């Protein structure tokens, strides 16, 4: 099983060489290979991404922007380079003039930069942070295409920071704070000694002027930087730094974080966001002039950063990481309602409660699946359920539920990869909701720590059971 | 003034005329006309509304989805027409194959329902119906362009809905209570008989088969579908009806929207969203025969619907309309805190309260904007910030408010056009700001009802003042 089985099966996406109905032809003779289609289940996660992803962001000072999709080339010329990317760009014309998708944000994002200096100048405060949940398209050849890491048109958590040398060091280790937060808290993995790595890639100084770009300051200046703050990294966690002479782009050195993962039992890399220092952007945009001139500083920096990078990657890789089990508030299906039938006139109270619990449910904000089962076919409606849907939370009810007044709860638990079973007591209906609502917000607390609010995007997916 | 001022002004947009810094080229020569950048104060607008607008449909039962914003031109040529429309897409190509950046939902939304009956056959409910926050370009020649009105790349609150001959009036009548909800909740426009005006576009019977496709029996039951809801809505609201004999679509019949508004003293028309059934959309994507096949249902309808219809376009005439006032979830600067300096040593209690509170709203997760203003200044820095920024709330400290313990708070009425002062007491600043949280919380009830959650996306828009 790969994440695209996971995607098929949790419905996050579409499978490109299912048939369509009546049509009998692949989805993907529709819509083109390397496009993503997500899906029903696959809705509700993307909004709730954004949203978690947008106000942790603001939370930690940027500022939330979304910028357009489509852009002159002149935006693309004066980043650069031009004759190069102009390769993985897709373009168009209007009415005459050349047009592009945009492959990254980061042109946009130094346009609202200059227009915020344009109205306010020096009031503006430094270090600037602009975060974006953003759409990028690029060109891949059809062999390059594999389902959701590799991509034509993809998201991205991607920020970028115009940060004065003062506070540079700083900046940087918060990035990798904001990385590990989003990690423990949204995704439910450990940051540690034992798991993560650090890597640093430099210039050779040797040829800073030729193959990297600027000025030996300019290096200098951000290769310490980001020393320093892996050094701090390392202090307060022991999490290792690798560093490559020679690796570091054209235009400015860089930090990866990494994630060390285990088969079965190989250890492997799974590679995430990034830190890049930018030399180039600075003089296309005359950005060192802008901030010489406005704001008396000679020393600053430009940052692009993504926690999590491709977002759709990001995903994959945690689908077969973890065989297709989400965090609660990014389940497809939140809680699942399974009533166990006997035959007996049970039934009724049995079918009552699963049905007043999955209403409730879905009037707090949750999304909700019922399943009608039976004491003989319960065994194998739970594994089809577990093999398939996978739900966060699955209720069950029968007689016993009903006669004791205590429901049979189970979370599934990330770090042991096992259900976990609650014995939640009820009074009635009503009761049953607020206590299952209670153990939805123990489980959406630490979302809650990064954005304030965990979203809850309602919806029944019973037909899915 | 012009939405294009009020953008420019309330920072939602950056203004394509505007000279970028160093540079002196107008941003337009970077980005293209027609392609609206949302700037900083319209960054936490745009992820407010798709959030709200994306819980909002989740709990009147619309799947919330996102769907790819490229396709292979066969997604086009399935669903039509496509010699004509090919004139309003950009295409491009890859590696051979014909490409768009789609200008519309439906195909994606249709394949989509495609995918769900694949694998669940029956099981599906109808109606179904598919809600997106979806992202749109289309030609539009240079000439045509104006403001947010008309642009290139433009962003709906589109869904699509299959429904059975038997549940199609109580659809259709849903929607436009859809639409009252969200105007009167999210937008505070009142929606009644002195207000509101919905028009319905018909066949011409003598052209069925010809002008207007399809056949008669689609015809009668989607126009009387359509009388029948307007009965209703007129029977409830007394809002008045308007029936247009042969102004239909060639795949239709529909309803539109229509808010009467006023100068200054001219009554006119602002037309928002549609209710459009489609004859093509279930012929070509044989839907029809799925229906039947699968569900055994042989009345059924499709329908395309917006609320606002473009956002760009619905948001550009509510800054018009409402000069620059927008309602509290949305404002760009939700608090703003003005402390007003006296020279004396009470300025220190003055500029710690102001500071605290500013902090305090901030972590509750609110745009904030501080601004140090004094005795001699107050009037030209107010009449600075209500011709600019127009706060959604001013909070004025002054060696009064520190001396009394009483807030001077004033709310703007969208309603009467006025701030309105409230007078709150607070023993020290952290519980200022929870009686200023408490406000807050009644300007967002009405956000609550439609969506459960109001967002908080917080902001220091500090430099804006
Ligand atoms: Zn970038
Ligand atoms: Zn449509």
């Amino acid at each position: 099983k790969t994440h695209i089985d996971y995607a098929y099966e949790l419905d996050i996406t579409v499978k490109p060489d299912s048939r369509v109905p009546v049509f009998n032809r692949e989805f993907a003779t529709f819509t083109g290979a390397g496009v993503p289609l997500f899906s029903l289940g696959g809705g509700p996660i993307r909004y709730a991404l954004a949203e978690v992803l947008a106000k942790f962001h603001a939370r930690r000072g940027y500022y939330v922007v979304e910028t357009p999709i489509i852009a002159s080339t002149e935006l693309f010329k004066v980043s650069g380079h031009i004759e190069f990317y102009r390769n993985n760009m897709y373009l168009f014309d209007i009415e005459g003039h050349e047009f592009a998708v945009k492959p990254m944000n980061c042109p946009y994002h130094i346009l609202l930069f200059l227009n915020e200096v344009a109205k306010h100048r020096s009031k503006l405060p430094l270090p600037f942070k602009v975060f974006e949940f953003g759409r990028v398209h690029r060109y891949e050849p059809s062999g390059s295409i594999y389902g959701l890491l590799r991509v034509r048109g993809f998201t991205q958590d991607d920020a970028h920071i115009i940060v004065p040398g003062g506070r540079v060091i700083d900046v940087v280790y918060d990035v990798f704070e904001e990385m590990k937060l989003v990690l423990e808290r949204l995704f439910k993995l450990g940051v540690s000694s034992e798991t993560f790595k650090v890597r640093l890639s430099m210039s050779d100084k040797s040829l800073i002027g030729k193959e990297f770009m600027g000025s030996k300051e300019e290096w200098e200046g951000a290769e310490e930087a980001l020393r320093e703050a892996a050094s701090r990294i390392n202090e307060k966690y022991g999490i290792d730094i690798v560093e490559l002479e020679g690796e570091a782009a054209f235009y400015g050195p860089k930090l990866d974080f990494i994630m060390m993962v285990e088969e079965s039992g190989v250890s492997k890399e799974w590679q995430m966001g990034t830190i890049q220092f930018d030399f180039n952007l600075p003089r296309r945009f005359r950005l060192y002039d802008v901030v010489r001139e406005e704001f008396g500083i000679e020393e600053v920096y430009i940052i692009h950063r993504a926690l999590l990078g491709s977002i759709e990657r990001f995903l994959g890789v945690y689908l077969e990481h973890r065989r297709g089990r989400m965090p609660f508030t990014l389940a497809p299906i939140q809680f699942a309602v399974i009533a166990v039938k006997t035959g007996g006139e049970v039934d009724r109270e049995i079918e009552d409660l699963a049905s007043s619990i999955a209403k409730g449910l879905l009037d707090k904000g949750f999304r909700v699946a019922v399943k009608g089962s039976s004491k003989t076919g319960l065994s194998s409606d739970v594994r089809h359920i577990e093999s398939t849907a996978k739900p966060a939370v699955n209720v069950f009810i029968g007689a016993k539920e009903v006669r004791e007044k205590v429901l049979d709860v189970r979370v599934f638990d990330l770090e042991s990869m096992k259900r976990r079973r609650l014995a939640i007591a009820y009074g009635d209906a009503a009761d049953a909701v607020e206590n299952l609502a209670a153990v939805a917000e123990e489980l959406e607390s630490p979302v809650r720590s990064l954005s304030g609010q965990a979203p809850r995007i309602p919806a029944d997916f019973s037909f899915m059971l």
